[PDB]
C-alpha cells in the first residue's frame, strides 16, 4: 500500500508521535498486536515500541508486524516502529 515517497512523508509524521502499543523483548506477540490491531485500526498513522533490543532483528519484526498490520513500515526508530495502515476514515493522511 504505501509507496517511497509515502514512507517518507509518513515517516515524520510517527516521529514526534508517542507509541501506544508495546512489544515484549521476545519479539512480536499476537497479544500485543490485539490491542495494536485495535490501536492502528483507530488511526492511520502507528509508531509501535518494540523490544526487540536488536537493530536489523526489530526490522525483520516488522516483516511480521507490517504484514499482520496489514501497514507498511514507513521508519523504524530504536526501539520504535513507524508503519501506516490503510486508509479506512479521512483522517488528514498524505501519501503522495
Amino acid at each position: 500500500m504505501l509507496t517511497g515517497k509515502q514512507k517518507r512523508y509518513l515517516r515524520s509524521l510517527a516521529h514526534n508521535i508517542d507509541p501506544i502499543f508495546q512489544i515484549g523483548k521476545g519479539g512480536i506477540n499476537e497479544n500485543m498486536i490485539k490491542q495494536i490491531d485495535d490501536t492502528l485500526e483507530n488511526r492511520e498513522l502507528i509508531k509501535v515500541h518494540v523490544l526487540q533490543n536488536n537493530f536489523d532483528d526489530k526490522k525483520e519484526l516488522a516483516e511480521t508486524l507490517s504484514e499482520a498490520t496489514r501497514s507498511e513500515l514507513v521508519q523504524v526508530i530504536g526501539s520504535m516502529i513507524v508503519i501506516y495502515r490503510e486508509s479506512k476514515e479521512n483522517k488528514e493522511i498524505e501519501l503522495p
